[PDB]
C-alpha cells in the first residue's frame, strides 16, 4: 500500500494464480484482473501478488474467489470503484466472474 | 451452488452438438451464457449437462438459444440472462442471442 | 420463412458472395452480414444464401447491394429491426457499407 | 460522385497513401479511413483514391491532412457526418489523428 | 508546439520508454499513450518523444509516471481533454494506468 | 493461359468456392490453393476462378476435388510441380486435403 | 471407408472430444488431429467423428488416447503414414501428444 | 548503391505498391518483398522504393513484375542470391508470385 | 511417473512458473515447455508441475533453470530426446533458453 | 556470467534507437540475438548496454546488425551467433540478419 500525492484515474493489475476446485480437490489455474480508481493510496504489486498467492492450496469456487479478493482490495486501499475479474477453464468450459463495487 | 455475496456477473462458455432439422446433419456449435446471479450459482457440471441435452436433438439454432435461456432461468432465476449460440452451416456463420431481464 | 413460437432477441447471419462492378465489369468478392430481430419468423439460412447468390453476375455498387438486400430481408420476415453490412475491397480500398431500418423496440 | 436511390446509413473507405514530412522532407506512409453518412450521393472509390493520392509529394503534417481530406469529402459529397482518421508511424511513434464534422 | 489553423478533433500518440523501479532499482520497460483534443496547436512528435525519454534513469512508480506526463502535455499544448495510458509488466504482473483530465 | 518471357519460380493462387456433399446434398463451402512451378505459361486468374467455380452444384468429396482440380491445372498449364490444397469444415470437423504431382 | 480411384497425397482431420481423467474422474476436454496418407480409401468424416466420440466417459490418459486412436485409423483405412495429435489443458498445464507410424 | 565494408548475411525489404491490370485496366495494389544476400553493396531503401514506385500506372501481370523487379535488383547490387515476392488480390483470388536467382553460397 | 505399455512419439508439456533473479532478488515470472520422446514411462503432469514449483523463492539464472530441469526430467523418466525451453522477460528484454539432450 | 552445463541455445530480444545517416532522423528498431553458449552467458544488462550504445549514432541498419555481431562475439565468443534487426523507414519494412559460425 503505497502513497502518492497526485493520484491517477484508474489502475488495472492482472496476473495468474492457483486455487482448488472444492468439488474434486484438483488444482485450478486462473487469471485475475483488478481494476480500481485510487484515492491517495495505491495498491503495491508485491502486495496484490501476495493477495493472489493466498489462494494457493485453498478450496474455493471461482465466484467466491472474485468476491473474496474484492473485499481484500477494499481492506488494503479502500477505493470507490473496484472491479475484479477471474477467467478460468474447467472440464471443457471457459468461466469468467466479475465481482464489482461502487460506480463509474 | 449458493454464494453469500453474489458476483455481479458470470459468463460460461462451451461447445456442443445438435441436429439440423432440414438435413438431419449434426450441427456443432459454441454457446455462452452470461448472467447476474441472485443467491444461486449454476454449477459448471449442470451447465454442461444442459448443453449435452441437445445431442441428437433436431432443433433450429434459433430455438436452441431460446430453449437454453428457459433452462437457465428455471434452474437459478437470474434477473438478467443472455444466451449466445454460434454455428456454421452451408457457408453461413450464425449467431443467435436470447436475452431476458435487466442490466 | 420458418415459424418460431419463441422469437430469439437477435440473429446474425454472415457469408461471402460476389457481384459485378458496373464501372470495370469485374467480379467483386464481398462479405455480407445481416443482423435482425425476429418477430415470429426466422429467415432460413438456405433463403439467406439464396438472397446473396442472387447478386452473382449482377452489376451493382456495394452501397446499392446493402440496400437491395435490406429490402429483401424486410419483405421476407418483416422484422422490426434489420442491419445489413457489406465488406469489400476494390483497387486498394477497403469498403464497408451499412444499411439499417427500425430500432431496438 | 454516383447517385443511388436509397442511401445507405454509413460508408467507410480505407486505404494507404503517402506524403512528405515537412520537418525532414522524407516520405510518410499512412493509413487513412473516411466514415460518412450519405445523403443522395455516394463517393466513388476511384475519386477517393485520387483524393488520397494527391498528397504524394506534398509536405504536410498528419494532423493537417486529416482535416484537409475531410474538407475535400464534405465538398465532394456533402454528408451530414464525416470522420477521417489518419494512422501513421514516425521515429518510433504510433500516431492516430481523427477529424470529424457534424452529427452522429 | 506546431500551430495549425484548423485543429483535429483527437490525436493519439504512442511509444515506449524506460524508467527505474524505486523498490528494486531495476530498469522498468513501458508502453505509453497520450490521447488529446488539440486546441490551436499540436504536440510535435519529437517533443513528445523527448518527454518520454526524459524519464530514463529516474525513480518513479508507474502510477506517478502517468500523472507527471499528463502535467507536461497540459503545459506544452494545453488541451481541454487529455488521457495518458501507461502499460507495463513487473514480476509476472501486467499493469495499466490511466490518467484523465477534462471532458471529451 | 498467358505467356510471360521469363517464368517466375513459384505461383500460389487461393480462393473460396462451393460444392455439394454427396452424403447429404447440402452445400460445402471450401477454401482452395494451388501452388505451381510455371514453365512458359501462367494460369490466368480468371481461368482459375472458373475452374473453382465449375464445382458449384457438383456432388463430390473434398478429397476428389483436390485431385480433380489438380488434373485440371496440369491439363491447362502443364507445370512440372503442382500442389492443390482444399480446406473445409463439416459437422464440427476441420478438414484439409492436399494433392501433389511431380517434383519440388 | 469411401473408395476413390485417385487418392490424395495427405489428409488432416481435426476436432474436439472428451474423455475422463483417471486420477480425478474429471471430464477431460481435448482437440484431436489425424494426418494420413490415404491408400485407396479415405476415412469418412462421420466415421472419424464416431471414433473420437467413442471416448466419452472413458478412463484414459492423453498419452494412451493418442496411441489408441492411431490404432483405430490404421484398422479403418490402413495408411502407410499416420500422425495423431492430441491437445489439452489440465490444471494450468498445456499438453500435446503426437503419435506417428511409418514414413512420409 | 551503398558501399558497406562488412556485408550482412541477409536483408529483406518489404513495402506496398500498385500497378495496372492489363486485362481490365484497373489499379492493382500489392505487397512486394525483396530478400537478398549483399556482397559489398546494399540497396538503399530510397532506391528500392523508387523501383516499386516505377510500377504505378504500368500495365503488367504480377508474375511479370516479380521478374521485372528481380532483374532490377540484380542490375543494381548484383548479389549472389535474390528472392522477390509479390502478393496481391484480384477478383476474390489471393495471389503470390516468387522469383529467385542464385543460391545460398 | 506413469507407466503405459504402448508409448507415444512425443509429448509437450507447457506451463508458467516463478523463480528469483539472483542479481536483484526480485521474483521472476516465466514459461516452461518440456518436449520429450517417452520410453515406457510417462511424466505425470502433477509431477512436472511440482518440478516447476520447486523453483518458487529460489535464486537462479534462466539459463541454469532450463538445464536444471532437463536434468530432473531425465531423473524421473530418463528419455533419449528432451528439449526444455524457458521464455521470460526482464528489464525490457525478452529471453528464451533452450536446453537440449539427445537426438531427433 | 558462466554456466557449468551450457544451454544449447539463447535468444535475447529488445528495442533500441539509432540515427538514419541520410536524413539524420531517429530510427527505432527491434533486435534479436540468438547464440550457442560456450562457457560464458551474456548478462542481459550488458546486452542492453550494447543495444543502448547506438543511441545518437548514425548508422545503416545493415551496419548496425554487423556491428552488434562483432560486439557479441567479442564479449563471449559463441560458436554460432545470429543477429536480426527490424525497422521501418519511408514505408519500407526492413530486416537484416548477420550470422557467424556453425549450428
Ligand atoms: C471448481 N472450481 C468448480 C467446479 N464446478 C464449479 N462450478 C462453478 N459454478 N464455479 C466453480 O468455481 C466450479
Ligand atoms: C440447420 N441447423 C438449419 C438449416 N437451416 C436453418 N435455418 C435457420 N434459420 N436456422 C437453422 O438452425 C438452420
Ligand atoms: C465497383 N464495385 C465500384 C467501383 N467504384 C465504386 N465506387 C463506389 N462508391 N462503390 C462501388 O461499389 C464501386
Ligand atoms: C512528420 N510528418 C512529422 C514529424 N514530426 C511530426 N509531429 C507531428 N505532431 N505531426 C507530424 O505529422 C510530424
Ligand atoms: C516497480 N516499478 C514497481 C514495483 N512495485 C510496484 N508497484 C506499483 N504499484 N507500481 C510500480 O510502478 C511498482
Ligand atoms: C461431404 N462433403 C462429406 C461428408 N462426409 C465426408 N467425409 C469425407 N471424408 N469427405 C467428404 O468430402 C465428406
Ligand atoms: C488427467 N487426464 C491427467 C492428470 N494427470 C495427467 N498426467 C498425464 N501425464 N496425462 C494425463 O492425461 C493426465
Ligand atoms: C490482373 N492483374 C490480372 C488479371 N488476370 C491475371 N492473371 C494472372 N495470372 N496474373 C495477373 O496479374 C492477372
Ligand atoms: C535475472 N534473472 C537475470 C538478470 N540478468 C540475467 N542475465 C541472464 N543472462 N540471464 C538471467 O536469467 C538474468
Ligand atoms: C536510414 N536508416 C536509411 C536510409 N536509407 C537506408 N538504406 C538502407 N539500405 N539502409 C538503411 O538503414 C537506410
Ligand atoms: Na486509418
Ligand atoms: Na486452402
Amino acid at each position: 500500500m503505497l502513497k502518492v500525492s497526485k493520484s491517477p484515474s484508474l489502475v488495472r493489475l492482472k496476473t495468474r494464480g492457483e486455487s482448488v476446485c472444492p468439488i474434486s480437490k484438483t488444482v485450478d489455474s486462473f487469471e485475475v484482473s483488478v481494476e480500481y480508481i485510487p484515492r491517495g493510496a495505491v495498491l503495491a504489486i508485491e502486495e496484490f501478488k501476495k493477495m493472489v498467492d493466498s489462494y494457493r492450496g485453498r478450496e474455493i469456487l471461482h465466484e467466491e474467489l472474485a468476491v473474496d479478493l474484492l473485499e481484500k482490495v477494499k481492506a488494503a486501499v479502500n477505493p470507490p470503484y473496484v472491479k475484479v475479474t477471474v477467467k478460468s477453464y474447467y472440464i471443457g468450459v471457459e468461466v469468467e466472474v466479475v465481482a464489482e463495487s461502487g460506480g463509474v
